[PDB]
């Protein structure tokens, strides 16, 4: 509260670290469904169903241009990619499986880096 601060968690490496994690996700072999925005002119349903599209390239631009106020807002966008994937794809499709794998991959790097 006012003039009563919790000790300062060092956040000064967060930007570099989230960039590294993102690089690792960008280069995973199962990243392919997630690298670019879903083409909303060519994928029926996507526009109306998925209220908040997200993809790795958009996260990379946001990160590069100071659009994440902190590491949690970054983790929210990453998870949103996989949540959208689960909403639109059957678990037993190549894309649905890619999404599960990528989430698992992300969450391990996140825990190992920050927790």
């Amino acid at each position: 509260s006012m003039s009563v601060k919790k000790p300062k968690r060092d956040d000064s490496k967060d930007l570099a670290l989230c960039s590294m994690i993102l690089t690792e996700m960008e280069t995973h072999e199962d990243a392919w469904p997630f690298l670019l925005p879903v083409n909303l002119k060519l994928v029926p349903g996507y526009k109306k169903v998925i209220k908040k599209p997200m993809d790795f390239s958009t996260i990379r631009e946001k990160l590069s241009s100071g659009q994440y106020p902190n590491l949690e807002t970054f983790a929210l966008d990453v998870r949103l990619v996989f949540d959208n994937c689960e909403t639109f794809n059957e678990d037993d499709s190549d894309i649905g499986r890619a999404g599960h794998n990528m989430r698992k991959y992300f969450e391990k790097k996140w825990t190992d880096t920050f927790k």
